[PDB]
C-alpha cells in the first residue's frame, strides 16, 4: 500500500518541539520480528532503521497497530578504564556486563559536548552531565531520545564527577618542560622575552 | 490499554507557553491512592512520577 | 538543610534567569514588588515539574541580612599585608595588584 | 515498607560505583534527635549505624 | 584486525570487539650482512628485528 521511505514524528526538547525522520524499506519485506518495513535492521550504519522505545509507543498510537521496539534509548555508565590512549566505558545490557571503547581525543573539551550545545550536534556517542543537579539529568534524559534518533545506535551517559578525576595529565610535565627550557637557556644564554612568549 | 511512559502537558510562564513531560509506569500496577500508573511514587529521585 | 555555597550570587538564581535552569531547590524574590511575587508563583509550578520535589520560596529581605561575612576580615587582611611588608619591605605596586 | 533493617545506597569512588548497606532497628523504637531508626549510634561496632 | 577496521566491524555487528595488533611500526636502525638487510624496531617497549 505505502512505498514511503521516511516517516515524520516529533518530540520535545528544552521546551520546544523538533522533528525528525524515520527510514523505511519502501516495499520489500515485512520483518515480522518488529512488523515494520525495515532495511538491514541489525547495523548502526547511516540510513538504517532505528526504532527507539520512547517513540515506538507514539508510532504505534498514530498507526493503530502494535509495534515492537528494537533498542532502548540510552544506558548509564558504571566504570571507565584508560589504557594506551584509549578509554573503555562499562554498562549493562539486558543483564550482561558489556563495554565500549573510544578515543581520548574527544574528551579534551567537555563544554562542547555537554547537554544542549549551541551547535546542536554531537561529535561522539556519549554525553556528560552533573550527577547532583536534577535539572541537568532531566534535560540529558530528554535530549537522549532526540540525539539517539537523529543518528543511529543508543547514547551512553557519563557522569561529570566520575570522568573529572580520570583526566589528570601532569603539571609535573609542565615543570619538566620548564627544567628543559632552563637547561637550554643555560646552554646558549637566550633572552628571556622570546622564551616566555613561546612558553605561553 | 496504554503503555505510554510520557504524557504531554503545557503551562504559561512569562506570557509564553512551555511544555514538559510526566513520567508513568507503562503497564504495571495501578496505585489506587492516586489512580495513576506511577513508578515508585514516594522518592524525589529523577524519573519518578510527580 | 542546604549548603551555603549556592547563596554567594543571588542574581543567577532569582526568578526567570537567562539560562532557564535552577541549580538548587529554592528561589529568591522581593516581598514588596507584587509582580515579582506573581512571577515567582507562576514559575514555581513549571520548575517543580521540570525536576521532582517541591520548590521553596525565599524572601530577599530575610536572607539579605543573614549573609554578612565581615569587612573586619578585609581590615585584618590589610593588617597582615602591612605586617608582611614591614617584615620584608616589598614594593607597593605588586602588593596592590594582588590585593585587588 | 522502609521499616526494614537494611537500606542500600550507592556512592562514586575513583572510577567505579560501589554499593553499601545501612542498618536500622527494624521498627522498634525511634530517635527524636536523629529522626532515624538508629541503633547504638553512640558507639562503633559491627552492625551499627553511621 | 586493526583499530581502523575494528570500530567499523563493531558498528556493523552491534557489539564490541578487541583488535589484535597495531597497523604499522617505524624502523630505527639498519644492518646489512651477507647480501641481506636487517631492520630493527621497538614493539611494546621491547627490541624487535627482521
Amino acid at each position: 500500500r505505502n512505498r514511503a521511505t521516511r516517516v515524520e514524528c516529533t518530540t520535545i526538547v528544552n521546551g520546544v518541539r523538533r522533528s525528525f525522520y524515520v527510514y523505511a524499506n519502501g516495499g520489500k519485506g515485512f520483518c515480522k520480528l518488529h512488523n515494520w518495513n525495515c532495511v538491514n535492521c541489525d547495523t548502526f550504519c547511516a540510513g538504517s532503521t532505528f526504532i527507539s522505545d520512547e517513540v515506538a509507543r507514539d508510532l504505534s498510537l498514530q498507526f493503530k497497530r502494535p509495534i515492537n521496539p528494537t533498542d532502548q534509548s540510552s544506558y548509564i555508565v558504571d566504570s571507565v578504564t584508560v589504557k594506551n590512549g584509549s578509554i573503555h566505558l562499562y554498562f549493562d545490557k539486558a543483564g550482561q556486563k558489556t563495554y565500549e571503547r573510544h578515543s581520548l581525543s574527544h574528551f579534551v573539551n567537555l563544554d562542547n559536548l555537554r547537554a544542549n550545545n549551541t551547535k546542536g550536534s554531537l561529535p561522539i556517542n556519549v554525553i556528560v552531565f552533573d550527577g547532583k543537579s536534577k535539572c541537568e539529568e532531566s534535560s540529558a534524559k530528554s535530549a537522549s531520545v532526540y540525539y539517539s534518533q537523529l543518528m543511529c545506535q543508543p547514547i551512553l551517559l557519563l557522569d561529570q564527577a566520575l570522568v573529572s578525576d580520570v583526566g589528570d595529565s601532569a603539571e609535573v610535565a609542565v615543570k619538566m618542560f620548564d627544567a628543559y627550557v632552563n637547561t637550554f637557556s643555560s646552554t646558549f644564554n637566550v633572552p628571556m622575552e622570546k622564551l616566555k612568549t613561546l612558553v605561553a
